[PDB]
């Protein structure tokens, strides 16, 4: 009597992938729709994605509209049961653009947000694999504890560069929820990514509130184009910092390899970019 095969839980992009493995352990087999720094906000699905998650005993995603192709996507596979790892989280409604005051989807960027992720993983695994509860639990209480662990080194670390210039300018406003959860100014080109391609006069607008308050360094992320952002750089003399991570984590080389390695490097990339070089 041989004891059978593991589960198959899909999900829709790579740092969900990260969080979701750190609460399955070796019990079950995560896969990621998606690969590595790609856009997940509007991604194509091939016919291979629709394969796997017609045979994926579960599917989860984080909802909040952020993978816009997921509706369509689980729309062609039977009842394989999805969850939707946000709910829970009390969004921040988006500023401008089209989904003008839609929900923001990027709440995992806030470990404190980061922990109803990590419960609701859990909750869904209990359910799908009863036999291996223990496991689960024993995984969402150790990860739990870092994502605790990890945010008060986040607060210790973004609560140096002093209340008025705590300004993190981006590409996409992402990092919205990590923005108020210490107390932080945004400032983006465009809120949420969309029809796209952005505009003159949103890269315009990044273009003098850097200057309205003196930005030294301004990012961008892995997912989006950077020749917006470089332009506000080069005609502003602020220091062009690298990409930040948020809709998708990076390779084995490279920095954010792992979810809580994103919440550690972003931030401290950001500390110390708003802390000298002005001029
Ligand atoms: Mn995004």
């Amino acid at each position: 009597g041989e004891t059978e095969e593991k589960k198959k839980v899909l999900t829709t992009f790579t740092v969900l992938a990260d969080m979701v493995q750190n609460v399955a352990g070796d019990k079950l087999v995560v896969e990621s729709i998606t690969r590595i720094g790609a856009e997940i906000h509007g991604y194509e699905p091939t016919p291979s994605d629709i394969v796997k998650a017609q045979d994926a005993d579960l599917i989860l995603y984080n909802g909040m509209n952020l993978e816009r192709w997921f509706e369509q996507f689980l729309g062609n596979v039977k009842d394989v049961p999805s969850v939707v790892l946000t709910e829970g989280i009390e969004p921040i409604p988006i500023a401008d653009g089209p989904y003008t005051d839609k929900p923001n989807p990027h709440a995992w960027m806030s470990p404190r947000n980061a922990l109803v992720y990590v419960e609701n993983i859990r909750q869904a695994f209990v359910e799908l694999d009863p036999d291996n509860a223990k496991y689960y639990n024993a995984n969402a209480a150790v990860y739990s504890e870092q994502l605790k662990a990890i945010d008060r080194q986040l607060g210790a670390d973004l609560e140096q560069v002093p209340a008025n210039q705590r300004f993190l300018v981006s590409c996409e406003g992402a990092f919205s929820y990590l923005a108020r959860d210490y107390g932080m100014e945004e400032i983006y080109m465009w809120p949420i990514n969309a029809e796209q391609q952005f505009t003159p006069k949103q890269v315009q607008t990044v273009i003098e509130e850097v200057k309205t308050n003196n930005v030294p360094t301004i990012f961008c992320e892995s997912t989006v184009s950077d020749k917006g952002q470089k332009q506000v750089a080069q005609a502003t003399g602020a220091r062009f910092g690298g990409n930040l991570y948020v809709d998708s984590l990076s390779t084995e080389e490279g920095p954010v390899p792992t979810f809580l390695d994103l919440l550690e490097y972003d931030a401290r990339v950001i500390t110390n970019g708003l802390l000298a070089g002005t001029n």
